[PDB]
DNA sequence: CGTGATTCCAGCGTCTTGAAGTCTACATA
DNA sequence: TATGTAGACTTCATATTATTGGAATCACG
RNA sequence: AGAUGAGACGCGUUUUAGAGCUAGAAAUAGCAAGUUAAAAUAAGGCUAGUCCGUUAUCAACUUGAAAAAGUGGCACCGAGUCGGUGCUU
């Protein structure tokens, strides 16, 4: 019944807890323990970790689930195909279906003939001989008329539609005009007999190959016409060339016009552009483009596929059958090459599987890239292979007909082959001829984006609403589906709500109004100074208009010399003017007002606001809904008010993504008193200029208030859903579930009593190269050679100090004094703001000199002396991007106004206040959990003060008093984490009262920068109640302050609260009860049990082997001839205490054995336990004695040794290492782990402690020792760890502990791995037997691990 | 003859956009 | 006519790793 | 730098078919051939659909078919995964 708080720190893989008094100690409970063991009552400390398998994310079972309903799909589809023919076929062969759908059984379980095509050997080798590839039977039936057998034709089909190939290209791309050497012949002829005078002679140019190769457009085109002597690439057929390969032309010079004749192919408008262009060239000229549209499509079809032959009917199926004619010749020309030349290397490639040669490329598992470069050395060694060296350089060497680059066909091929093909055949089979459509249908049938899958009200994921009930096939698709309805459902569902407000539709990317609140946004903070005026001035209402009209309704992009010019000199008159707040092309960009003013050519349209909310449903419409066909349907009703050539211009645009805010946060919420909202804010806000971030959180604003109420009750009551709608990832949400769980039990076990504070904060969860380009992009605009003289690389600037002299070009930012490389060491890196007034320590704070006495006089910004001798110096780092802003103006901060008061709040509120929002919402969470009642006033009772903290402060405390962490000992450092949280988080709160307001939640009143901040000078007493002169927060711990000049001063030995008295830090024993509960050997630490669910096994399909431990991935195929998947996941294990037979005479013997279920037979196991049981060979189970064991549980042994169950027959360690705290405090001094910062002095004291106590190093070296013969019993790896510690006795003390600390991760918690002393590598130690943990006694502990249950496992059976 | 130590392995790519580099008609001396 | 010169426009990328449990393999007292 | 969600594509993997031949009595040796196709692609279930099955959740005991609810004093001295003492019961 004590007053208690509790500290909660939560992260991805861990949740600390630690229990605090108001004294600072940790209190110690005893608790009972229930089962049949001797101990009945166990003393347990209330600080601890609970630990738990990371969150998992979703993406895994989205695309697991998407592939087997693609292959539902597809099966069903082919079971269609085979229904159209069913009649036929039985006509013809009534078991022709029944031998394709057996084949897979070996010939013992088949029922028919084992031949499945023909049913008889002769025929199906015909077949073979006849056709190699079914390519080459698709071709044959496409090209002859003679009439084909049926099963021939349904073979065809179904290999047509079983892979259509991807629906990416739209609309039509096969006119069955494709040849690119006869069509450029065809445009050569058109342009001859248009300019006659002015022929070409195009004989002997291979435009086929030049076009078709694998190169870029220009190249091509280059290439093309180098070989017209009297052609140059501006000329009319070089801008038809042009135009053919895809580039964007001009034609105004060919025929002088007036207007600019661009033409693209890309472009709708090019079909009205090309007509309204021969409206000044006439109608002879339109064969021409005609001509050279059609050579553009052929090269689009040559760059899939390649071919040669003139007489093709199928696109695809002569360029397989002329890959498979390569590959014959090439392979034929290989092995007698081998076999002339290098005799010995035949029967490793032609033979062995095992190696990456023509057996394993083929037979085996080598892939293409694989075999490549397998064969690329001997092909080189060998002679007379150029032609297959250039081959294998164009990557078409010995290829196959099915490879990862098919996926770039279209399904026009297929489709138009397909269609082919029944045009052959019909004329023989009518039904064929009848069912046509049918088959089409069936190919190109595409279940549209909006539609979603066909459920009956039994699918979560599915949302159509049907206008009938009946089954949904593709031939009546276009009527069962009613699509308006589903659209709107869609819509309503898929849209991702608002983050700020959770019932608003968030707009889309590139909405108007989204676009106009970002060109808003950044244009206020935009300022302009010319030489008239004495003090840059905002952008005015006025100005803001202007810019918005002359320059982003006409610009796509505004650059800073547009803006400077295009409006300063022009409307403004100002010949010099010096933008402030934003440099180069802006970021933000009307570009959906381009695109509509390019395609309804209406400027007035888009400028009139009324027709706004119209252009809004066009743009979400174009945002979503790909399928061009509901496009079309749902932009009908608004094509009243546009042409045909209009609405199918915005039908073939389409946008992506989307936005980050909603519409009603924009434009919709008003504030009280203005009764403007937020784009009218901005519009028209004056003085302020307040932008949107300032706008949500001005507490004179009602918007702020507005959003606090909207998020508030988001959801109900239950936290489950509360905990699912968090935005974050699955592993951090899971982290907030379980804190909230561990609160609650907390709250529990104290008495039923509410804690009086809680403390919660969330661990936050390349650059070389942007550093290198920082410092070129400096050099450049400098002009320095410091780069040739003193060269580096990315590896060796890892630390600041190098970083520094390059970014600081060689000298020093406080005098005119060369920086030396060999006085780098005695050089002193010092912070602008001194570590008094804030403890910031970034790259831009620090500054290299060559002594910090030069900064100046004991004022905190450095003396504005510097400033007048530097002023240009730093403004060019600033103008070179080598430093930044913000420390340009602290370097300057003490000419432009010393230190204000407003730079001491920021300090204040920067170190206090929390940036991220999802903090928040756990203190909302932890509130609503624990704040029930209400007062008098209706107002929230506030008994718990769920204040939140940031973690660097945390990290500040640990550093600053010798309480060192280490990230590899154990896991103990989850729970002084937690515990130092809460100390500092409590002891914060005390001192400060008003501060608090920032702490705890929006209840509090806000404060202002006239409190806790004295003017000038450092007031003894605070009398006037200002609690700290300098802008520290946590500086009253230490006994001593320093000053910038290197000035101390004292603080009292004990620290009482200003107003109240109470004392709040005794630093005579509060450090000392710190260091005493640090050093406590008893911390709890628990694993969260997890059952495991996932895949019922590893998804590789292992050959069949003559083993068990094979499952069967099918019911009837036994993995005994068919193979299957192995090493199934074990959900949880089972305690089974029965009799199994044993021997010949099937004696029943009692065995107590742990059990292992399978994710599969899980069901199974969970609907008939004794069943399954007794199925899998066990005889008289006890029911009452079957004991769960999921994944984690804990069983303790002898002398402590604790393991974990990680599954049937495989154990973790389950005990953690209790070092004292001076021997980590030795570890993380001894090894720099973080940045060597800090005072010089102080640094040689900490350096001259590590050389005092070396011997240390062996003590932790026995310890482990002593720890591993009670923990871990791996006899072979500590006698390797003591030998290779043995043999680098003599290393440097700075490398003898960066190996000591990867040495832990043998007696670490959970799994066991490997790890690397020095170079010699210790292997991980497996646990291949849980026989042992049958006769220990298993743990069941609870949430928090507080509460114990001890069952004594020997005592059975 | 388990038994303990050692070795190898696990289903994976794409569906557009933006900065980079460059060629160009045109302004100015 | 020679040299910038903004500007329009094609081009080359536009994310990496990872544990840890199953099974197989093999020396071995 | 926040998660969930709809539609395709390309593969990969496993079995079978594409009679391997010659000299041996087999074991072996030599020679020819390599591209493709059918089925499956988590066991399967009922709700029988172009549905659903790898996300989230999950200590023990008692009640409740489930959703959920309820279960065990405290103080002090120390510290090798907690022990001892006092008090209460």
């Amino acid at each position: 019944d004590k007053k208690y708080s509790i500290g909660l720190a939560i992260g991805t893989n861990s949740v600390g807890w630690a229990v605090i008094t108001d004294e600072y100690k940790v209190p110690s409970k005893k608790f009972k323990v229930l089962g049949n063991t001797d101990r009945h009552s166990i003393k347990k400390n209330l600080i601890g970790a609970l630990l738990f398998d990371s969150g998992e994310t979703a993406e895994a079972t989205r695309l697991k689930r998407t592939a087997r309903r693609r292959y539902t799909r597809r099966k069903n589809r082919i079971c269609y195909l085979q229904e159209i023919f069913s009649n036929e076929m039985a006509k013809v062969d009534d078991s022709f279906f029944h031998r394709l759908e057996e084949s897979f059984l070996v010939e013992e379980d088949k029922k028919h003939e084992r031949h499945p095509i023909f049913g008889n050997i002769v025929d199906e080798v015909a077949y073979h001989e006849k056709y190699p590839t079914i390519y080459h039977l698709r071709k044959k039936l496409v090209d002859s008329t003679d009439k084909a057998d049926l099963r021939l034709i349904y073979l065809a089909l179904a290999h047509m539609i079983k892979f259509r190939g991807h629906f990416l290209i739209e609309g039509d791309l096969n006119p069955d005009n494709s040849d690119v050497d006869k069509l450029f012949i065809q445009l050569v002829q058109t342009y001859n007999q248009l300019f006659e005078e002015n022929p070409i002679n195009a004989s002997g140019v291979d435009a086929k190959a030049i076009l078709s190769a694998r190169l870029s457009k220009s190249r091509r085109l280059e290439n093309l016409i180098a070989q017209l002597p009297g052609e140059k690439k501006n000329g009319l057929f070089g801008n038809l060339i042009a135009l053919s390969l895809g580039l964007t032309p001009n034609f105004k010079s060919n025929f002088d016009l007036a207007e600019d004749a661009k033409l693209q192919l890309s472009k709708d408008t090019y079909d009205d552009d090309l007509d309204n262009l021969l409206a000044q060239i006439g109608d002879q000229y339109a064969d021409l483009f005609l001509a050279a549209k059609n050579l553009s499509d052929a090269i689009l079809l040559s760059d899939i596929l390649r071919v040669n032959t003139e007489i093709t009917k199928a696109p695809l199926s002569a360029s397989m059958i002329k890959r498979y004619d390569e590959h014959h010749q090439d392979l034929t020309l290989l092995k007698a090459l081998v076999r002339q030349q290098l005799p010995e290397k035949y029967k490793e490639i032609f033979f062995d599987q095992s190696k990456n040669g023509y057996a394993g490329y083929i037979d085996g598992g080598a892939s293409q890239e694989e075999f490549y470069k397998f064969i690329k050395p001997i092909l080189e060694k060998m002679d007379g292979t150029e032609e297959l060296l250039v081959k294998l350089n164009r990557e078409d060497l010995l290829r196959k007909q099915r490879t990862f680059d098919n996926g770039s066909i279209p399904h026009q091929i297929h489709l138009g082959e397909l269609h082919a093909i029944l045009r052959r055949q019909e004329d023989f089979y009518p039904f064929l001829k009848d069912n046509r459509e049918k088959i089409e249908k069936i190919l190109t049938f595409r279940i549209p984006y909006y539609v979603g899958p066909l459920a009956r009200g039994n699918s979560r994921f599915a949302w159509m609403t049907r206008k009938s009930e009946e089954t949904i096939t593709p031939w009546n698709f276009e009527e069962v589906v009613d699509k308006g309805a589903s659209a709107q459902s869609f819509i309503e569902r898929m849209t991702n709500f608002d983050k700020n407000l959770p019932n608003e539709k968030v707009l889309p990317k590139h909405s108007l109004l989204y676009e106009y609140f970002t060109v808003y946004n950044e244009l206020t903070k935009v300022k302009y100074v010319t030489e008239g005026m004495r003090k840059p001035a905002f952008l005015s209402g006025e100005q803001k208009k202007a810019i918005v009209d002359l320059l982003f309704k006409t610009n796509r992009k505004v650059t800073v010399k547009q803006l400077k010019e295009d409006y300063f000199k022009k409307i403004e008159c100002f010949d010099s003017v010096e933008i402030s707040g934003v440099e180069d092309r802006f970021n933000a960009s009307l570009g959906t007002y381009h695109d509509l003013l390019k395609i309804i050519k209406d400027k007035d349209f888009l400028d009139n606001e009324e027709n706004e909310d119209i252009l809004e449903d066009i743009v979400l419409t174009l945002t979503l809904f790909e399928d061009r066909e509901m496009i079309e349907e749902r932009l009908k009703t608004y094509a009243h008010l546009f042409d045909d050539k209009v609405m199918k211009q915005l039908k073939r645009r389409r946008y992506t993504g989307w936005g980050r805010l909603s519409r009603k946060l924009i434009n919709g919420i008003r504030d009280k008193q203005s009764g403007k909202t937020i784009l009218d804010f901005l519009k028209s806000d004056g003085f302020a200029n307040r932008n949107f971030m300032q706008l949500i959180h001005d507490d004179s604003l009602t918007f702020k208030e507005d959003i606090q109420k909207a998020q508030v009750s988001g959801q109900g009551d239950s936290l489950h859903e509360h905990i699912a709608n968090l935005a974050g990832s699955p592993a951090i949400k899971k982290g907030i579930l379980q804190t909230v769980k561990v609160v609650d039990e907390l709250v529990k076990v104290m008495g039923r009593h509410k804690p009086e504070n809680i403390v919660i904060e969330m661990a936050r969860e390349k650059n070389s190269r942007e550093r290198m380009k920082r410092i070129e992009e400096g050099i450049k605009e400098l002009g320095s050679q410091i780069l040739k003289e003193h060269p580096v690389e990315n590896t060796q600037l890892q630390n600041e100090k190098l970083y520094l002299y390059y970014l600081q070009n060689g000298r020093d930012m406080y005098v005119d004094q060369e920086l030396d490389i060999n006085r780098l060491s005695d050089y002193d890196v010092d912070a602008i703001v001194p570590q008094s007034f804030l403890k910031d320590d970034s790259i831009d704070n620090k500054v290299l000199t060559r002594s910090d006495k030069n900064r100046g006089k004991s004022d905190n910004v450095p003396s504005e002396e510097v400033v007048k001798k530097m002023k240009n110096y730093w403004r060019q780092l600033l103008n070179a991007k080598l430093i930044t802003q913000r420390k340009f103006d602290n370097l300057t901060k003490a000419e432009r106004g010393g230190l204000s008061e407003l730079d001491k709040a920021g300090f204040i509120k920067r170190q206090l206040v929390e940036t991220r929002q999802i903090t928040k919402h756990v203190a909302q969470i932890l509130d609503s959990r624990m704040n029930t009642k209400y007062d008098e006033n209706d107002k929230l009772i506030r008994e718990v003060k769920v204040i939140t903290l940031k973690s660097k402060l945390v990290s500040d405390f640990r550093k600053d008093f010798q309480f060192y962490k280490v990230r590899e000992i154990n896991n103990y450092h989850h729970a002084h984490d937690a515990y130092l949280n809460a100390v500092v988080g409590t002891a914060l709160i005390k001192k400060y009262p008003k501060l608090e307001s920032e702490f705890v939640y929006g209840d509090y009143k806000v404060y202002d920068v006239r409190k806790m901040i004295a003017k000038s000078e450092q007031e003894i007493g605070k009398a006037t109640a200002k609690y700290f002169f300098y802008s520290n927060i946590m500086n009253f711990f230490k006994t001593e302050i320093t000053l910038a000049n290197g000035e101390i001063r004292k603080r009292p030995l004990i620290e009482t609260n200003g107003e109240t008295g109470e004392i709040v830090w005794d630093k005579g024993r509060d450090f000392a009860t710190v260091r005493k509960v640090l050093s406590m050997p008893q911390v709890n630490i628990v694993k969260k049990t997890e059952v495991q669910t996932g895949g019922f096994s590893k998804e590789s399909i292992l050959p069949k082997r003559n083993s068990d431990k094979l499952i069967a991935r099918k019911k009837d195929w036994d993995p005994k001839k068919y193979g299957g998947f192995d090493s199934p996941t074990v959900a949880y294990s089972v305690l089974v205490v029965a009799k199994v037979e044993k021997g010949k005479s099937k004696k029943l013997k009692s065995v107590k054995e742990l059990l292992g279920i399978t994710i599969m037979e899980r069901s199974s196991f969970e609907k008939n336990p004794i069943d399954f049981l007794e199925a899998k060979g066990y005889k008289e189970v006890k029911k009452d004695l079957i004991i769960k064991l999921p994944k984690y549980s804990l069983f303790e042994l002898e002398n402590g040794r604790k393991r974990m169950l990680a599954s049937a027959g495989e154990l973790q360690k389950g005990n953690e290492l209790a070092l004292p705290s001076k021997y980590v405090n030795f570890l993380y001094l001894a090894s720099h782990y973080e940045k060597l910062k800090g005072s010089p002095e102080d640094n040689e004291q900490k350096q001259l402690f590590v050389e005092q106590h070396k011997h240390y190093l062996d003590e932790i070296i026995e310890q482990i020792s002593e720890f591993s013969k009670r923990v871990i019993l791996a006899d072979a790896n500590l006698d390797k760890v003591l030998s290779a510690y043995n043999k680098h006795r003599d290393k440097p003390i700075r490398e003898q502990a960066e190996n000591i600390i990867h040495l832990f991760t043998l007696t670490n918690l959970g799994a066991p791995a490997a790890f690397k002393y020095f170079d010699t590598t210790i292997d991980r130690k497996r646990y291949t037997s849980t026989k042992e943990v049958l006769d220990a006694t298993l743990i069941h502990q609870s949430i928090t691990g507080l509460y114990e249950t001890r069952i004594d496992l020997s005592q059975l059976g």
